[PDB]
């Protein structure tokens, strides 16, 4: 079952754009995590596979998803990392939860049509 990269990009990009459109909630997820800059030096001790919106976008732009479930899994990896690393009072944790609510609504019909 083949998916062309340009085909995946057409179907999935709007679902990623939906996440970028969320303010304030997408701001902490827009760039790769830099632990030293952010003052979280144990981040890579805890989060073994960091993921962020810019990376997911670069993967779509450069044809690095073979099939669309891998994209969904990257988005969820980004959420799961934030729910693992942060406490429940943190903005980052609560913002993650909002992004996951938005993503589910967008991704559902797109995955059904694929
Ligand atoms: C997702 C990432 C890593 C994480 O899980 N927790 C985290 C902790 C502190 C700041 C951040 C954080 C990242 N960017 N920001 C900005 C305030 C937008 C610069 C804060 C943060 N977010």
């Amino acid at each position: 079952k083949i998916f062309k990269p340009e085909e995946l990009r057409q179907a999935l990009m709007p679902t990623l754009e939906a996440l970028y459109r969320q303010d304030p909630e997408s701001l902490p997820f827009r760039q790769p995590v830099d632990p030293q800059l952010l003052g979280i030096p144990d981040y890579f001790d805890i989060v073994k596979n960091p993921m962020d919106l810019s990376t997911i976008k670069r993967k779509l732009d450069t044809g690095q998803y073979q099939e669309p479930w891998q994209y969904v899994d990257d988005v969820w990896l980004m959420f799961n990392n934030a729910w693992l690393y942060n406490r429940k009072t943190s903005r980052v944790y609560k913002f993650c939860s909002k992004l996951a609510e938005v993503f589910e609504q967008e991704i559902d019909p797109v995955m059904q049509s694929l």
